[PDB]
């Protein structure tokens, strides 16, 4: 039972680093790419496991790879921890692991170490995955929210809330997830000097990222409600539940802060890549502290982080 | 409010200069390279039932296991990542006790928890709490420990008694005072062998106990390994379990034991280095690396028999 499941992982993720108790990585290689090591981890508990536009496996690579890539580092090595409910169909596990392998393979990421734990029926819901990941940040890239000052422009790299809306629609039964590895989109920005901060916008959406930006740099942020790009179908969920696309989780979207003079250059670079096409300016960094949303007639109102807890297991 | 409260607990409990961050931790690479030429990188998920046991808990466990997986290479564990999976309506006092234990263990071991994640699921979707940790350290250039290197004549040591953790958990789940888990960070024990040239291979013996390690050792080198049954150090309370269940202390998970492979002429030197440390004290010679392939256990009258790989879920 165990080394049958264990056999699938070795087979699927086969690489020189997997072939004892840990992986062993060339450190000189890393230092030659950059002075800092980006290191991130995420758990994935998405219900259901498969959905329009992806699955838990692809998601598990994407999310962690993105958390690394957003620093400017190219993700290189990934760890992978599985928790399985006993009696999970092999067909399901196989398709999950396959998607993980091919997603990592396409992104040039090696899954270098791992673990598998099996619990009894009812102790876990089907399958949970943890991944941790790393890359070297190049010495000359200095992306961080602490660097933001009044005048900086906020951009978003595509429509807001596709993923959350897609999972909400499936589970409440009323749309395609954007789930993607963002490293190719991000490297387009690598050469552009006016880029100042980059975040992906998962749990808590761009609302959370924007409040995090404001607290990191000690400046206010003002956002134009009508400038928010939202697909009609996502707008549909918004109309029906009153929820805010600013709060929905995204699995392939960036929030980017740039020097004012560089907004056009950055947008045009975003628009020239497939991931990509729906990028938009949405707001700016201002002197007056706090996060505000501009509505009808240019009225600026405090944007609060949501009261209520989101539907569980959207990621 | 609850996700902010949970996150509030992690940020305060683990607070350190690397967590203070956006989507990732940022680690000085020059400092790692000055320490070693290779980065040891490991991960483990922890799903133990129950959460609290004589000698530790899921929280302490999550630091020790991953730290040891790193330290077993020769590296000093430096940085840990940490993902929690919480069942909705898990009592705060329980979470708080677990997180407190983790933080204290990481702190005692000189380890920073530099990044993390937290996911909550509905009632029924998880059993209380699962933790994944991942960890790294730099492996000093002059330490080349691995089983691939083993050859006939090499001596097999174990650093202490066998089966403490496994038996402790079995007893609780199956209701059979004397049993305590060996749960510990082994870094200070490992650094004791750091300079000893005769050390060739080193592993912890968690899932599948030492039986598994010895088999992996045998597979890695192209040789057989022979274990002496009477040489095996087993606490009386563990023998008590073996006697009742008929299960093998060689198969029981350990959470604070090393299986060590040394050159014959280093055996006694390594025993003394082990014996001088608390962790430490019950180290014993248990076997040999031989030419004839296979894993064998020597029983009565020195009869060598093939030792097969064989378990209760959620022991780790």
């Amino acid at each position: 039972m165990q080394q049958l499941i264990n056999s699938l992982f070795m087979e699927a993720f086969a690489n020189p680093w997997l072939a004892e108790d840990q992986a062993r990585l060339d450190l000189a290689q890393l230092v030659a790419e950059g002075d800092r090591l980006a290191f991130s981890t995420d758990s994935y508990v998405i219900d259901p496991l498969f959905f329009p536009g992806g699955n838990i496996g692809k998601l598990a690579i994407c999310g962690t790879a993105n958390d690394v890539a957003v620093s400017g580092a190219i993700p290189r090595y990934l760890s992978c921890g599985f928790i399985l409910e006993e009696g999970l169909p092999m067909e399901t596990l196989k398709a999950v692991v396959t998607s993980m392998a091919e997603t990592a393979r396409t992104a040039g990421i090696a899954i270098v170490t791992g673990d598998t734990k099996v619990v009894q029926r009812g102790a876990a819901d089907k399958l949970f995955i943890n991944t941790a990941g790393m890359g070297a940040i190049p010495t000359n890239i200095h992306w961080g929210a602490q660097t933001l000052t009044a005048g900086d422009i906020l951009l978003v790299s595509g429509t807001l809330g596709d993923h959350g809306a897609t999972i909400l629609n499936l589970r409440e039964q009323l749309l395609v997830s954007d789930c993607a590895v963002l490293t190719p989109l991000i490297q387009t920005l690598r050469d552009i000097p006016g880029v100042k901060a980059l975040r992906d916008a998962t749990r808590g959406g761009v609302n959370a990222v924007v409040h995090e930006f404001a607290a990191a740099c000690g400046c206010g942020i003002e956002i134009s409600e009508s400038a928010l790009p939202v697909k009609p179908a996502v707008r549909g969920v918004c109309e029906l539940l009153g929820l805010d696309a600013l709060n929905f989780a995204n699995e392939g979207k960036l929030v980017i802060a740039v020097e004012r003079n560089a907004a056009e250059q950055v947008l045009a670079a975003l628009h020239s890549h497939p991931l990509g096409k729906d990028a938009a300016l949405i707001g700016e960094v201002v002197e007056r502290k706090g996060v505000r949303l501009a509505g009808l007639y240019g009225v600026k109102r405090t944007l609060d982080l949501p009261h209520a807890e989101p539907l569980p297991r959207i990621c």
